[PDB]
């Protein structure tokens, strides 16, 4: 007998995601929000406020709430979650609700308290924060209570997550903060350094989702971007091709290969064999760049596998932990 | 429910045009206005006072009430507005109207409170202020609320005006006194040069309506003036070809091309690859000048559109404007 | 509802015309009056005073009541006034009457206001003074209302009269004392020097009118003149071709043709094209001199017409004019 609505949130630095217990995901949208800052009025989120990046006046103030599970503006994270539930037709679910967050393991124990006080302050009861890695690990459908061990890589828009699991606890993590937007940010280095070109974010990530790749993939393509030449300041169009971008994602994954091997540098050895066996399992966003898990492959040789749906890996993770935390409700904790 | 009447106006340096909420455009005359010294008469205005510009006794005063958007004659402005209503069958429609005016970016907070103060004092009870680029642009059939960005030429009679336009918002704005006024006196200067002869404003505006250009066209045609030679002083007539008219537009239109290399050195390079794909839209009454799209188009490289009607551009967007004037009042902005 | 008379007079220097509204020209006669010296007695005036210019006693005295619109004569000019509705089987129409004067742009305010006192003088309640371009320009069908420049050469006894009108208004004005009597004088003046003969000055006028011209015509003819040889002092006759008499009229219109040229030196540009379009209009009694219009035609280039019935402009203009005069009166001007 549960009368509370069950909510989980995935809170990424790209990507917000929010699901309620008997209506399903609720919402799934970009995480910018766009504020005037002569008058600090909310003039859009989500899609309406990631249409914008890089075409607003002067006058606009493009935020982030959450970069990397840290709220990095108070104000505008109360914002968002008091839009979240808006377009659902029912008053307030956030009443003495339950409320499952998940957080990267870099988290601090006082931003986590910041997360929770943010959720009682709009109702909520009882607010639960988990791993992110293991939330992410069950939407990948891995069985996290076994006591076999994962190596799960979760690439997102502000972190890339390294955890080897095992027996639902997270043994060994790192975290780096090279992902998506860096990604990005090197992708606009390049063409600058190239093609004198300045390009926006907007552009660089849409050229890193049309033909970007860490190995040569069955449709090559190139793309054509349009920017600012550096020199005569006027618009200027050039051609992107595939082995390029590729060259630069090689480059920044240089980094985060780095990470995977310090990660296993400090696991068990007992640990590693099951990595040998078990091998990798790619989620997030980054899990879409092409032929990750060829390229990992060829580095490491061991087994990798991309998550099916990696952008809702945590999110969907949360569904599967409900049942796990009415339990222990029910038990008390 | 809405018992005020709504007018709009476009206040142009050149053409005055006048629009009310159910009778439709009720005005869209010359803003020339005809009084006499000695007395301080009304004389004549619009067709009437611009028929005779140029030809009037030495006690008569051509009067421009606004130029570039500014009260430059009070009580002038102060006549025309009791004027541009006088052929409608009805008691003062000014009364607790709302008003909404057009001004270009290069007007001054003061300006624009002088402008709503004249229409207060008509006996108006709201007057919004709305830019001249965003009602163009609306008026040449562009979605201004749609995040893609477009670049507004609008050429008028004292102002040239560049706008980006994106999300309903002039993102970049500039404006030169570079305009069809400007074209005038640079015809009349060349003739002067090259012809020894004498002619008057009106003489010139007709050279370049008829033959005026800037590049070739599919009816390339002479014209005869007419004007006082400056050596004998007596009338002479001489014939003008299309290509010199041509050559003096070039080298006028210089100044405009140097405006937009200018404005597109500021515009935000995401907006940039916008402009090379949306092009530029030409209205005012500088975008019947005949070829000036080609004319764009082999300077920059950009599609170039001419707004159809491109005189009616401002007017018409007000009319388009006029719901989102009325959604706002009943939201109580 | 109008009870009271409309009178228009034409008091040129040469010939009187006088209109009454209802009857239409009542009166149309020379200007000379006849006086007797010795008791101050109006012996005759209009054609029998005309028929006696040189063959008068010592004891007559030959008035010209107004010289080039001015009143040179008081009394004349009143007993001219109390004559011209003489023939008009009616009690006074001076009475309370609305009378329309035509004067000279060389008038002055204070020969103006005289005109007035004396129209008062014999009962009038309204005196209004017009310029007699206008009323020319009127009497020869131009519609002086349109925004079209029109040059005005009135050729008439005492004066010659050149404006620039449009729009109904007088923008340029010039004004000479080379006319009709200056031509009669260089005609005797010639014939004096040629033939060693004085003529009178009807004899003048009359070889002027019979075979005068500016250009060889269709009908060259040859005159008989009679006067009274300087040398011998008896009568004397002699042979005049029309070569001879063209000579001097070319010699005479010199000074004309100058005063046009500096009349046009001070039109504006704009209203010198229409004058390259619209030409020359002539009117007075000197139209009728044969060819006048080739004479301006070849010195000009510009199209030259004769006003239909050159004599009747002033006054035939009066007539149109009375519509609008009695539409002011209804106004309260
Ligand atoms: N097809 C694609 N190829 C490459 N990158 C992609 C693709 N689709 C999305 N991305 C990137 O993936 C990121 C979004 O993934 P996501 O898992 O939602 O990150 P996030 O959770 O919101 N941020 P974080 O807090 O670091 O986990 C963005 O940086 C996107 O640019
Ligand atoms: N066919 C044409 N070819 C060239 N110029 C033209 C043509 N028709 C009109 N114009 C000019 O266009 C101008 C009028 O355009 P318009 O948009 O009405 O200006 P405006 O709004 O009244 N003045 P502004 O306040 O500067 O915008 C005048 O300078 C005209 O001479
Ligand atoms: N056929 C003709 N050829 C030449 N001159 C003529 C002819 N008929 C009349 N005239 C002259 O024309 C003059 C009369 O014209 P008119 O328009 O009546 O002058 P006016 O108005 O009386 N004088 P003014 O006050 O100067 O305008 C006289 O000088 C005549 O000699
Ligand atoms: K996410
Ligand atoms: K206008
Ligand atoms: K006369
Ligand atoms: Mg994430
Ligand atoms: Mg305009
Ligand atoms: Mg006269």
């Amino acid at each position: 007998p549960e009368t509370r609505p069950f909510i989980s949130l995935d809170l990424g630095t790209a990507n917000v995601l929010a699901y309620v217990s008997g209506q399903g995901v609720v919402y799934n949208e970009p995480s910018l929000m766009a504020y005037n800052n002569k008058t600090n009025s909310l003039i859009a989120l989500g899609k309406a406020a990631y249409d914008m990046v890089g075409k607003t006046h002067g006058d606009i103030r493009m935020v982030t709430p959450l970069v990397d599970g840290v709220i990095a503006d108070m104000e505008a994270a109360q914002d968002l979650l008091k839009h979240i539930f808006s377009r659902m037709k029912m008053m307030n679910i956030w009443k003495n609700a339950i409320v499952l967050l998940a957080c990267p393991s870099g988290v601090t124990e006082l931003e986590r308290e910041a997360l929770k006080n943010v959720a009682k302050e709009m109702g909520a009861e009882l607010v639960i924060i988990e791993e992110e890695a293991k939330m992410a690990a069950l939407g990948a459908g891995i069985n996290i209570e076994l006591p076999q061990g994962h190596l799960i890589i979760d690439i997102g828009g502000g972190t890339t997550d390294l955890a080897i699991i095992s027996s639902g606890d997270i043994v060994v993590s790192r975290s780096i903060k090279v992902a998506g937007n860096h990604f990005d940010d090197d992708i606009r280095k390049y063409i600058r350094s190239e093609y004198n070109i300045a390009i926006g974010q907007k552009t660089a990530e849409d050229v890193k989702k049309f033909i970007g790749s860490l190995v040569k993939y069955h449709n090559e393509r190139s793309m054509q971007i349009y920017g600012r030449d550096i020199v005569s300041g006027l618009p200027k169009e050039a051609k992107i091709s595939s082995e390029e971008i590729r060259n630069v994602l090689l480059n920044a994954f240089s980094k985060i290969t780095d990470l995977v091997i310090e990660l296993l540098e400090n696991t068990p050895p007992e640990l590693a064999g099951d990595i040998m066996r078990n091998g990798i399992t790619v989620c997030g966003g980054g899990a879409l760049i092409r032929n990750i898990d060829k390229y990992f492959f060829d580095i490491f040789q061991l087994p990798t596998k991309i998550a099916s749906d990696s952008l809702n890996c945590v999110i969907e993770g949360t569904k599967i932990f409900e049942k796990t935390i009415k339990k222990n409700i029910e038990n008390g904790l």
